[PDB]
Parts: C-alpha cells; structure tokens; sequence
C-alpha cells in the first residue's frame, strides 16, 4: 500500500510515418509494455509490380509477448491500410472508434482473413488500463469521422499521439475537436508530444472546410460536360462535399473502386453522411444519363485514387474510361511518394482532352494543420519533449522549427528517421540505438 508503481523507461520508435507521409507506424514502451500506435500503408513510389507497401515489423515481431495493443486514431489507408497484416504476424488487441474499427473489419473481411480479433472500441471518454500505463484518448478533427488522439499516461507526463489534425471551425459533429480535454492534458503535464508534420511547412491556417466547399461548387458549375472527382476513399469530407453540390447542380453521383463502395455502404449505414434521396446511381447507368447531370467518384480498387485515374486516362480502365471533354478533380495530399504518377497522369489526362481543375488557392488538399494549427498543437499540449512524425524530413524540420518557436527546449526535440530508438531512463532522453526497419512489398 505504501509504495506506489512508477515508470522507468520508456522508447518511442518510429517503424513508418517519417520519411514519408504514408504508412505511419509508432511503437511505444513504457517498461515492459509495448504499445503500437497506427499501423498504416502506402501505395507504391520506380516500383513497379507493388500493389501497397507496409512497415517491417520483426522489432515488434522480436518482442511480441510484449505487445498490448494496436491504437488505430483514424480510418486512413496510411493508419489503418497495414493492421490485418500485422495481425496475420501477431494477435493482439486493436483499439480504436466505432468507424475505424468497422472499416478494419471490412479489410479482413475483403482480405478473406478469417482469425479471431479482439477488437475494442474505444471513444472519448475511454480509459484503457495496463500493467504500467492507462491510455485515454481526444476527439480530433480528420479528413474522416471519429478520429482519436491517443494519451499514454505516464509517471513522467503524458506521451500524446495526434494523429492526423486540422483546427477548422467548420467541421462539426464527428469532425468536432476535444478543445477542452486536450487543455486538460497540457495541464497535468505532457512529456513527449508525438505530431502530425505532413504540412508544417505550409504558413497559416489550412484552408476551412466551407470556404472549400463554396469554391468546390463555383468551379462544379462551370464543368459543361461529365465531372471526375479522383480521391481516397477515406476522404469523407470531400465525399460529403461533392453530394451536397451533386445536389445543387442537379447531378448524380456514382461510385466507382471497391474501397469506396465499402466504406461508404459501412459509413452510410452507421449514419456517417447526408444523402439527399435518388441522389446515388449505380455506375452502370452513368451512361443512361447527359453527360452534365453526372459525378464520379473514383478511387483505386485498392483506395489509391491516382492509378485508377491514370487507367480512365489512358483508356485501360476496366469499367468506365475518360472521354474528351470530361473535368477532373483530383484531392489528394501531395508527397515525394506520389509526385512523379500525379505530374503522369496530368499529362495522360490532358492528352485525353480531359479539363484538370486546378490545385490553386481556391481548391487544394485542406487537412492536416499548417503552421498556425501545429503551433495551436504545441501550445496546448506545452510538451517537455517533441517529436515530429507523419512526414518527410524536411516536413519534421519545419515542424520541429514550430515547436521552437512556441517555447520548447531545442536540445528536447528529436528528428527521427525509420528504426531509430528514443529512449529515456528519467534522467536523459537520447537517440542511442536503431531496430530493423523498412519496406515489406506487397504484392
């Protein structure tokens, strides 16, 4: 009774996520508990006969006993896209909200994987108790519904994940933010915040969801002929956006890629988005109708969204191909990974006679906090230490200038590359050791 248990050490590794904007992967211990927090894919960068890529887990693999849980903060592929692999090496428990977890079911469904899951849904006011830690978790607001931040309780302060955030007044509901419980945290004490870096260099505030939508619909009205919208299938706020306009143009909409189908069937069905009735075709009877009262929405049938246009491109398309005259609007976060396919498939498409909608100030890719958001991050969470993740290097650097600027020690921030071990023993944190790391393609 008289002694309480205290925590020793504690590793932060980033497995995937760093480097990269895809395939987020971290793995904390707090002593001889080993937590795996997101477990994303990326889709191919000249790789050619790859269908995704996934972390090397043999670290986690090594030490498995160890393992006690997989921490899912959001349904993007680049969280999730990796888990039913994962639990194909390894079983272990998957936490996360009820959308998530529902869309992981989906994939192991999809995948025919048929072993037994302890899934655990988890929401806001959850409290999951371990040996050595109690793990909580904020609502953040994502690109997709019901996203988690994730807090590891420590002796030392909180280690808080975010996950992928944006602060936008605009998005309610299940996209509302935790303002006051991540307050809360910043209070009792942060020891290590763990942020999304994808667009810290970018100045300001991302671009709020309803400016989006207006300029959304002023360039939709302008397309006189079929409309292409090419986004992943986890990007429901573009996918609420596009019905509302459908509507007001007096346009239908179809899907076209598996990935899209499902999660929008699975959403629809929990009550995730509004739908105004008669709105939906089925894609086979796109071509019943003139060409200016349709919508399509394509992805990959494996959620990559800019292959499957590069197929309608170039006519190789199995379904449904782009004409001449067809719009193109294509939402997707830009990175290192994606840059050369997308710059392709933009000259594919306009050698097409396709009209591309631009990437400009008016419409571009809107998640993610810029500069003025991960400050926002930064100066709630107040953290001793600092650790940027979910980006390529130069994206980290920006971001670890940010957490400079509002006040955190330099010699407290860690830039991180895949393998590398943060570890702190309650005297030093230091950057002493490196595990395996790397690409599994899969094919």
């Amino acid at each position: 009774s008289l002694i309480k248990k205290k925590n020793k050490d504690i590793r932060i590794i980033p497995l995937g996520g760093v480097g990269e904007i895809a395939k987020n992967m971290y793995i904390v211990e707090v002593d001889d508990e080993m937590f795996m927090l997101d477990a994303g894919l990326m889709f191919p960068e000249e790789m050619l006969g790859v269908d995704i890529v996934i972390p090397d887990i043999q670290y986690v693999i090594e030490n498995k006993e160890r393992l006690k849980g997989i921490f899912l903060t959001h349904g993007h592929e680049h969280a999730i896209g990796a888990v039913s692999y994962v639990l194909e090496q390894i079983d272990a428990p998957v936490y996360g909200s009820k959308l998530t977890i529902a869309l992981v079911k989906e994939a192991m469904k999809a995948r025919n994987i048929k072993k037994k899951v302890r899934y655990y849904t988890v929401n806001h006011d959850s409290i999951m108790r371990f040996k050595n830690v109690n793990v909580s978790f904020f609502n953040t607001t994502a690109s997709i519904p019901d996203s988690l931040g994730v807090c590891i309780h420590t002796s030392y302060g909180s280690i808080v994940y975010t996950g992928e955030f944006k602060f936008d007044q605009s998005l309610h509901g299940h996209y509302a933010p935790d303002l006051k419980r991540m307050a809360e945290i910043g209070d009792e004490g942060v020891f290590a915040l763990i942020s999304d870096s994808t667009e810290a260099e970018k100045p300001g505030y991302n671009t709020p969801e309803n400016i989006i939508e207006h300029h959304m619909y002023d360039a939709f009205a302008k397309v006189k002929g079929r409309l292409i919208v090419s986004c992943y299938a986890s990007n429901f706020v573009r996918i609420q956006q596009v019905l509302n306009i459908a509507s007001q143009l007096n346009r239908k909409v179809s899907f076209l890629g598996r990935s899209l189908e499902s999660s929008f069937n699975i959403a629809r069905k929990m009550g995730y988005f509004d739908i105004p009735k008669d709105l939906l075709i089925p894609i086979n009877e796109v071509e019943n109708y003139p060409k200016n009262e349709v919508i399509i929405i394509a992805t990959g049938m494996q959620g990559e969204p800019v292959e499957a246009l590069s197929q309608m491109a170039r006519k190789k398309h199995k379904i449904m191909n782009i004409e001449e005259g067809d719009s193109i609007f294509l939402a997707i976060t830009a990175s290192a990974n994606m840059e050369v396919i997308i710059a392709d498939t933009l000259n594919e498409l306009v050698r097409a006679g396709a009209h591309i909608i631009p990437n400009n100030k008016k419409i571009h890719a809107s998640s993610h906090g810029c500069m003025e958001e991960l400050k926002m991050m930064l100066n709630i969470m107040k953290p001793e230490y600092f650790v940027p993740v979910q980006g390529e290097f130069k994206m980290q650097i920006a971001h670890a200038k940010l957490a400079a600027e509002t006040g955190v020690a330099p010699e407290k921030i860690f830039l991180v590359e895949k393998g590398d071990v943060i570890s702190y023993n309650g005297k030093d944190m230091i950057l002493n050791e490196k595990v395996q790391s790397g690409n599994i393609l899969i094919d």
